[PDB]
């Protein structure tokens, strides 16, 4: 009730990225632990963007956040309605869908956005926090397997990265684990169409 003292929460904030950009696949981290936390709370990052798919932050949270379209996705369940740090201050999100677990905010300038896949493939591939690319068979409309199922901990913080085609085009955002006693046989994911729709 006491409305002088009521916090806001912080931005998310880009602290890396997973650079595609060569023949090996990797992450960068660009901003640590305790740089990341005042980037959040004034929403102010003057930092160099780079790349497709970057990894972001909130206080609490660490995920992915891919662009495609000139829109920078990523999962409500890791953002919520949060603003995102910006050389200019914070920027408030252009889409927020919390039906579909989805949120964008205009793509950040120097990053690159992947080209939504038309080329109707189901042999995907998913990009963690770890910059494994992990081949993942399309199985429905935002479903796909795991070639090797995995562990849930090492796609943990992955929400938010994307399932590409063999042509390296955005076929969806990586949302859920199907998990069963802890093992990811498949993903769930949102499908670039839903993306395009929300737009
Ligand atoms: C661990 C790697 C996972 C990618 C990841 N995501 C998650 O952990 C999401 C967050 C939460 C749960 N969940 C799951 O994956 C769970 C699980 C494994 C935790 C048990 N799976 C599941 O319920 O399958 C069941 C299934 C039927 C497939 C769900 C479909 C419904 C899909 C759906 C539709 C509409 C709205 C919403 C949903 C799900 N939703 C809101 C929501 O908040 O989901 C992550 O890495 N997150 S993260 O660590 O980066 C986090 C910091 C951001
Ligand atoms: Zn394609």
């Amino acid at each position: 009730s006491h409305m002088a003292s009521m916090k806001k929460k912080g931005s998310v904030v880009i602290v890396g990225r997973i650079n595609l950009s060569g023949d090996t696949a990797y992450a960068q981290q660009t901003r640590g632990e305790e740089g990341c936390q005042e980037t959040s709370q004034t929403g102010r990052d003057k930092n160099q963007v780079e790349g497709e798919v970057q990894i972001v932050s909130t206080a609490t949270q660490t995920f992915l956040a891919t662009s495609i379209n000139g829109v920078l996705w990523t999962v409500y369940h890791g953002a919520g309605t949060r603003t995102i740090a910006s050389p200019k201050g914070p920027v408030t999100q252009m889409y927020t869908n919390v039906d579909k677990d989805l949120v964008g905010w205009q793509a950040p300038q120097g990053s690159r956005s992947l080209t939504p896949c038309t080329c109707g493939s189901s042999d995907l591939y998913l990009v963690t926090r770890h910059a494994d690319v992990i081949p993942v068979r399309r199985r429905g409309d935002s479903r796909g397997s795991l070639l090797s199922p995995r562990p849930i901990s090492y796609l943990k913080g992955s929400a938010g990265g994307p399932l590409l085609c063999p042509a390296g085009h955005a076929v969806g955002i990586f949302r859920t684990a199907v998990s069963t006693r802890g093992v990811a046989k498949a993903v769930d994911f949102i499908p670039v169409e839903s993306l395009e729709t929300t737009m």
